[PDB]
């Protein structure tokens, strides 16, 4: 990690899109203060970060980004004073008052029902976890609560980012951004919790249609990259989720099966059969569908999602960590995203000088999609 700082004057010099970033927060420049407004936190050397920093223009931006060359860069609120000037404001009147709705989804938080890896590593094995993530969300996002201007990012290690910039959910206040938040949510309980999804008899439509995005990828996933059935010792973790008179009725039929597959098959017949309630004779998938959303559905880190004032790592910042640039995601190529040809500052500094910008590197493709959310915006404008 000794080498970041002279990669770091290069990327912000000559690769950094300064002009696409400025177009993004500037948000056509209709709106007076806008960009002058924002907070920017930057991380510099040993983990040491500055808050309240801001800007007047595109060209103060690039000076003081070539100036302090930071690790990573943050993205925050819109106050009600430039955020530079928050000391000399009257306290009580610097106030966050709008940002785009944020979310982040962290691998880690799936530790429970990962085999492959754990703590902050991702593997292809375990990644198909955050294809349905986007998908499940997005579709949300777009089909239920409308919201046109979504931008998907990876995080540059362990998860993705979505920002949502349409301008009227840039001023929602805290207590809705909960309240969607809980419509996007299924699975809670901590580790001290066993089953983390309890589904009602009657199935809302948003829970229906994720569970048919799960059905999509379940089978490869599941029961082949992951073999959530192969052994006792994995198949038990699962037989937790359901009720124990059912125990012995599969504990049996999965040593008498060979494979995931198999057992699964096993486990959606005996299911669908089991007499959730004695009043009447209701049958159903409840149990088969509780089991694939909490092994599938998103988990959100929720609180980045609540808070107006909440920092989020900028697109196109470095992850400190991995030397990845936190790039956007093509949303139409989302199943072929592969988290591991995500250039490095240090690949992309080596491109550039191979025998000068992003366009003579493998960072384009990425801006292209980064101009893409752009161009629609400007739309919207107009
Ligand atoms: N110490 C922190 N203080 C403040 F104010 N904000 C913080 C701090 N650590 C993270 N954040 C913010 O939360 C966000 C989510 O934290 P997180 O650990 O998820 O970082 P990430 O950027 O999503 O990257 P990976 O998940 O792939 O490791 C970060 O992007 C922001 O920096
Ligand atoms: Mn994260
Ligand atoms: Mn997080
Ligand atoms: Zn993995």
């Amino acid at each position: 990690p000794t080498e970041l700082p002279e990669l770091l004057k290069l990327y912000y010099r000559r690769l950094f899109p300064y002009s696409q970033y400025y177009r993004w927060l500037n948000y056509g420049g209709v709106i007076k203060n806008y960009f002058q407004h924002r907070e920017f936190s930057f991380t510099l050397k040993d983990d040491i970060y500055i808050r309240y920093q801001s800007f007047n223009n595109q060209s103060d931006l690039e000076k003081e980004m070539q100036k302090m060359n930071p690790y990573k860069i943050d993205i925050g609120a819109v106050y009600s004073h430039r955020p530079n000037q928050h000391n000399t404001v009257k306290l009580g009147a610097f106030q966050a008052q709008e940002k785009e709705l944020v979310f982040d989804i962290d691998m880690t938080d799936y530790d429970d029902v990962r085999r492959c890896c754990s703590s902050a590593d991702i593997c292809p094995k375990c990644w198909t976890l955050m294809t349905m993530a986007i998908r499940i969300i997005d579709r949300a996002l777009k089909e239920d609560f409308g919201f046109k201007h979504r931008l998907w990012v990876y995080s540059g290690r362990r998860g993705v980012h979505c920002w949502v910039c349409d301008e009227s959910v840039r001023k929602l206040s805290s207590a809705v951004r909960s309240g969607i938040v809980e419509y996007l949510s299924l699975v809670k309980g901590g580790q001290d919790v066993k089953k983390k999804v309890h589904l009602s008899e009657k199935i809302h439509p948003f829970i229906r249609k994720s569970i048919n995005i799960i059905k999509k990828y379940f089978e490869e996933y599941a029961l082949v990259n992951q073999d959530i059935l192969e052994n006792k010792e994995s198949w038990d973790k699962i037989l937790a989720l359901v009720p124990e008179t059912i125990h012995d009725e599969l504990q049996q039929s999965f040593q008498k099966s060979h494979n995931s597959l198999q057992r699964w098959e096993h486990l959606k017949k005996v299911a669908s059969r089991y007499q959730n309630n004695i009043k009447n004779d209701k049958y159903g998938p409840w149990l088969e569908w509780e089991i694939m959303l909490q092994y599938c559905f998103p988990r959100l880190d929720i609180n980045v999602s609540k808070g107006i004032n909440h920092l989020l790592k900028s697109p196109f910042s470095v992850h400190p960590k991995t030397g990845r640039i936190s790039v956007p995601i093509d949303l139409q190529k989302v199943d072929q995203f592969d988290p591991f040809t995500v250039p490095t500052i240090s690949f992309i500094c080596r491109e550039l000088d191979a025998i000068r910008d992003y366009k003579k590197t493998s960072l384009a493709p990425y801006v292209k999609v980064f101009e893409h959310f752009l161009e629609n915006l400007d739309k919207s404008r107009k």
